This record gives C-alpha cells, sequence and structure tokens, in this order.
C-alpha cells in the first residue's frame, strides 16, 4: 500500500462520485476559476477561494441583525449589474432601502422586486425567475419571512407540523437544478435570532454559507464612524472552507475599499504599520486607521497602485 496515492484514487472517486469538492484538503490551492461575483469585500473574497460568490448556486448569509449581511447582498447585485446581469429581489422583510442600494452602486431602476404573500408563493415566483435565464443573481430577503400560507391564514393549533422547514427543502430541491443550469446565484438571507426553521435544508443545498456578524464599532478616535463585520466561511463546497474575512462599514456608505486595503495591505506587508502611525513605502499615512483611511481616500493614486500590489500577490481584481 502506498497511502498518497490509494487516497487520491479515493478521493477521485469521491468528487466523481458526488460532484467536485465532495473532499478535499484545507491547505490546498483550487485552480477551478468558476465565474464568481465579487462580494464587494476583496478579503471576502479571498476567504472564499474564488475571488467571489459562485455563480449557479445556493448561498446562504446568516447572522444577527445589522451585521452587514444585507450590505453584502447588496453589493453582489451590483457588481452582477455591472456585468450587465439582471437582478432580481424577493421581497418578504419590506425593510430594503433602494437609495441606499443606489449607494453602494444598484441600478434599482432595473431591480425586479416582489413582495409576496406567503413563503410557498415566495420561493415559487423566485423559481419561475431562475427557470428563464435571464438572472445573474437573485436575493432572498428573510428566510423566516417565508411563513407557510397555511399559517398565514390563521389556523388552528391542530395539523400544526413543521411546513416551514418542508416548504423550504422541497422548494430548494426542485430549484438548485435549476439554478446550476441557469447559472444564478441565489443569495439566501438568513437574520437569526433549526436555523429559523427553514435554515435547516439551507444547511444541506447551500455550496456556501457565510456566518455575518459584527464585530467591533469603528471610533476613529472617540465616535461613531462605522462597524466592523467579520464573516466566517463556514462552508464551501467550492473550495477549502473555514477561512475568514472582516472589513470596516462606514455608516450610511457600503464596504470600505480603503479599509480593505489598508487591512490586507498591512498584513501583506505592502504597508508598514509602525505603532500608531502608517506608512506605505515610505509615504506617511497617517496616525490612526481612519486618518489612513481619508489619506488613501483623497490620494486616489496611491491605494490604487497598493490595491495593484495586493491584487497581483493573490489573483486579481473582481468579475
Ligand atoms: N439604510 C441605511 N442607512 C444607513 N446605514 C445603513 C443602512 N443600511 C445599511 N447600513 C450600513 C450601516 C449598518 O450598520 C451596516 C450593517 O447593516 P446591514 O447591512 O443591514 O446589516 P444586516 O444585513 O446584518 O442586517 P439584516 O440582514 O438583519 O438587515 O450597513
Amino acid at each position: 500500500p502506498d497511502r498518497e496515492k490509494a487516497l487520491e484514487l479515493a478521493m477521485a472517486q469521491i468528487d466523481k462520485n458526488f460532484g467536485k469538492g465532495s473532499v478535499m484538503r484545507l491547505g490546498e490551492e483550487v485552480r477551478q476559476p468558476i465565474s464568481v461575483i465579487p462580494t464587494g469585500s476583496i478579503s471576502l473574497d479571498v476567504a472564499l477561494g474564488i475571488g467571489g460568490l459562485p455563480r449557479g448556486r445556493v448561498i446562504e448569509i446568516y447572522g444577527p441583525e445589522s451585521s452587514g449581511k444585507t450590505t453584502v447582498a447588496l453589493h453582489a447585485v451590483a457588481n452582477a449589474q455591472a456585468a450587465g446581469g439582471i437582478a432580481a429581489f424577493i421581497d418578504a422583510e419590506h425593510a430594503l432601502d433602494p437609495e441606499y442600494a443606489k449607494k453602494l452602486g444598484v441600478d434599482t431602476d432595473s431591480l425586479l422586486v416582489s413582495q409576496p404573500d406567503t413563503g410557498e408563493q415566495a420561493l415559487e415566483i423566485a423559481d419561475m425567475l431562475v427557470r428563464s435565464g435571464a438572472l445573474d443573481i437573485i436575493v432572498i430577503d428573510s428566510v423566516a419571512a417565508l411563513v407557510p400560507r397555511a399559517e398565514i391564514e390563521g389556523e388552528m393549533g391542530d395539523s400544526h407540523v413543521g411546513l416551514q422547514a418542508r416548504l423550504m427543502s422541497q422548494a430548494l430541491r426542485k430549484m438548485t437544478g435549476a439554478l446550476n443550469n441557469s447559472g444564478t446565484t441565489a443569495i439566501f438571507i438568513n437574520q437569526l435570532r433549526e436555523t429559523t426553521t427553514g435554515g435547516k435544508a439551507l444547511k444541506f443545498y447551500a455550496s456556501v454559507r457565510l456566518d455575518v456578524r459584527r464585530i467591533e464599532t469603528l471610533k476613529d478616535g472617540t465616535d461613531a464612524v462605522g462597524n466592523r463585520t467579520r464573516v466566517k466561511v463556514v462552508k464551501n463546497k467550492v473550495s477549502p472552507p473555514f477561512k475568514q474575512a472582516e472589513f470596516d462599514i462606514l455608516y450610511g456608505q457600503g464596504i470600505s475599499r480603503e479599509g480593505s486595503l489598508i487591512d490586507m495591505g498591512v498584513e501583506h506587508g505592502f504597508i508598514r504599520k509602525s505603532g500608531s502611525w502608517f506608512t506605505y513605502e515610505g509615504e506617511q499615512l497617517g496616525q490612526g486607521k481612519e486618518n489612513a483611511r481619508k489619506f488613501l481616500l483623497e490620494n486616489t493614486d496611491v491605494a490604487n497602485e497598493i490595491e495593484k500590489k495586493i491584487k497581483e500577490k493573490l489573483g486579481i481584481g473582481a468579475v
């Protein structure tokens, strides 16, 4: 017996029997290119291993309210529109702020929005839109808001089953295949407090599952500026999972580009961080992540070069 060789034949038949990524090495480096939709976050893009959200797949983005999950979904939509794609938004929360969405670069006017009367209707409409192959991405707001018609139409405490999770199951079962044929990325948003009853099946049907969470409150000096989010890619059937990313989302703003640059530039050594002060190729950036953010904001030439440097090192800029 020659373990490594017996192992390859094993993993080969596993992937062949159940698909690419059925089993992989955490430390491997996937060259499977696969057509993604940039998450609007460079670090998150890298964490996913393929530059963004894989297309034709089910993506789940769960986490507590106000942790950044809609922002990622919106940024995702925007990048898909910019690349000439058509976007759909199955809304059952009635929270969306098109004004904020435009700010993140979304073309709201061309955005399809549906506000379904029940969970069945919601999924059914999404399934119908998907099968026209016209969409590049479709976002479903609130897995939890997908309450069965039976529950909606007031019905007795009798015959009360875990119908919502069944609903989400059958729905995901038939939709996933279409999503594959269509190549449409379907982001399910799980604002959670079973993962909201329906997140049960979503756990098995997703090719990617992002754990969005808010960790810090960007204070800059000593006042509210934005908030730092951390996303853990808990499931990734297209790359080695378990990676992590972090990013700033200033108030009323989307994911900070400069913020990302300052973070990855530091860790990747392109930008030196002496305690308190930041420097790049011997240029002074400022004393304070925020001053540095401002600096990079104003000196668009720097940052663009830093982005280049950081980009080059790890694949390249998104689409
Ligand atoms: N309408 C808005 N006005 C100002 N800032 C906003 C707005 N929407 C989002 N943001 C910014 C600041 C928020 O602290 C940050 C995170 O909120 P959001 O992305 O909605 O979190 P979330 O997606 O985890 O919540 P949920 O998914 O429950 O809606 O995004």
